[PDB]
């Protein structure tokens, strides 16, 4: 789902995040729907983390004859999560949490033949949420939240085999027999594959709000609607390219060369708004069913465009994403006072139109299968453990002068410790 993340808690991870927003067995869920606060009778704490181990691979052959094979370009991630919920009174409550709604990590060896569109891509996001909720009656509750998002990002691209390709072309041309052409070819050949073609890094804060509506027929059946506003991060960081400035202003498809000099850069990153409808049904003292449909407006992510203090475009990449949906269904089986078991299935559509696919964001439609279990220590303290398997469809990628093919899957493991005072 682009670079969107749903791992806000270990439980739920075991649910395949189905019906989040309509379930409140532990404090984690307030982060997804502030209205659920009215479901807590006392200060409740939750904290843990999810290890995401992706297995994304790239295959292909370049016009240079070199392999575009790149195994495991998606590094494993560690997504912590922490929550606290507290009643103000039988009418209002509040909560605070630290989670990750967005993130991405793609890494190619700097000598990768397709380095110009490979290299390194890292996006780290942290969401600090503060919420409040109001219960109107036995059925309706309302929640509103404020969010402060800290983001650390870094982008690096390399020459790859472009120098070789350029040299080849010059040499196959009438210019190949000329002094100017030869000097040109020498230079092109001289551009090593690990030559840093572009560098972009920065950290910045963004702000957004969210809200939720909870409606419960009774104490065992509820539905929810939530909205997470878009969050715009206005980066002000550093840009550079180790290429010689003599490369500039010819119209070449290459980021602005700065002779290695660092230049101040601006880039706005749009973090997509999200909508979600949820349902939780406890059809028995030991069985509950949960499901949801989420809609993330990825069309809000149109491009990555870095700009200089003069307003010149130093680096630009069209993304052209489209809105996407996510569907999830799961059930929880409360065996006894100590044990609770859960499973889930989910499907999230990729927001990237085929012609806009890039190897930097190896996304694709995903199917999730998961299982988890929770051990209750004493009606006040518990531990959650969940696992999920992600399987994605292999797709073709045409980027620049290259044709790639990618496949990706993933294993997720998480644990969270819960405590209610
Ligand atoms: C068509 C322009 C070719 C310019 C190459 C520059 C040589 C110095
Ligand atoms: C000061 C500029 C800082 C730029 C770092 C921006 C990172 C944006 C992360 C989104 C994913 C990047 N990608 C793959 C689309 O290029
Ligand atoms: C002495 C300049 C060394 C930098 C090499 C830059 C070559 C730019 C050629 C682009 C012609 C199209």
């Amino acid at each position: 789902a682009g670079f969107q993340l749903n791992e806000f808690s270990s439980s739920g991870l075991g649910r395949a995040y189905s019906g989040e927003g309509a379930i409140a067995d532990d404090a984690g869920n307030v982060s997804r729907n502030p209205a659920l606060i009215t479901m807590f009778d006392r200060p409740t704490f939750s904290a843990g983390a999810v290890y995401i181990d992706p297995d994304v691979n790239i295959s292909g052959t370049s016009p240079s004859g070199r392999s575009l094979k790149a195994d495991n370009i998606a590094p494993t991630e560690w997504v912590p999560n922490m929550h606290f919920v507290a009643p103000i009174n039988d009418q209002f409550g509040w909560g605070a949490s630290i989670t990750r709604n967005y993130g991405l990590a793609t890494e190619f060896n700097d000598t990768y033949a397709g380095g110009s569109v490979g290299g390194t891509t890292d996006l780290e996001t942290m969401n600090l949420n503060l919420s409040g909720a109001y219960r109107l009656n036995n059925a309706w509750s309302f929640g509103l939240g404020f969010n402060a998002v800290y983001a650390r990002a870094k982008i690096e691209r390399f020459a790859g085999d472009l120098g070789q390709l350029v040299a080849g072309q010059i040499m196959q041309s009438p210019a190949g027999q000329t002094q100017q052409g030869q000097a040109l070819a020498a230079t092109a050949n001289g551009i090593d594959s690990n030559t840093k073609i572009a560098h972009l890094n920065g950290n910045q804060w963004g702000f957004g709000w969210n809200a939720g509506i909870l409606y419960e027929l009774d104490k065992n059946n509820r539905y929810a609607l939530t909205y997470r506003s878009e969050v715009k991060i206005d980066f002000k960081g550093n840009y550079s390219s180790d290429l010689n400035r003599a490369f500039n202003n010819y119209g070449l498809p290459i980021p602005t060369a700065t002779g290695g000099a660092t230049q101040s850069g601006y880039l706005t990153l749009n973090l997509p708004e999200m909508w979600e409808v949820s349902g939780y049904n406890r059809v028995d003292p030991q069985w509950a069913i949960h499901y949801s449909l989420a809609y993330t407006s990825w069309s809000q992510f149109q491009q990555l465009k870095a700009t200089s203090t003069s307003g010149d475009t130093l680096f630009q990449k069209h993304e052209g994403f489209k809105d996407a949906y996510r569907i999830a269904l799961g059930t929880t089986y409360y065996y006894d006072d100590n044990w609770t078991f859960r499973t889930g299935i989910a499907f999230d559509d990729s927001p990237v139109p085929a012609q806009n696919r890039s190897i930097s964001i190896p996304d694709q439609d995903r199917f999730w299968l998961s299982a988890g279990t929770t051990y209750a220590f004493n009606k006040d303290a518990s531990v959650d453990v969940g696992v999920s398997y992600m399987h994605g469809q292999s797709v073709k990628i045409n980027e620049g002068p290259y044709q790639f093919e990618s496949e990706g899957k993933a294993w997720l493991f998480g644990t969270n410790f819960n405590y209610a005072f």
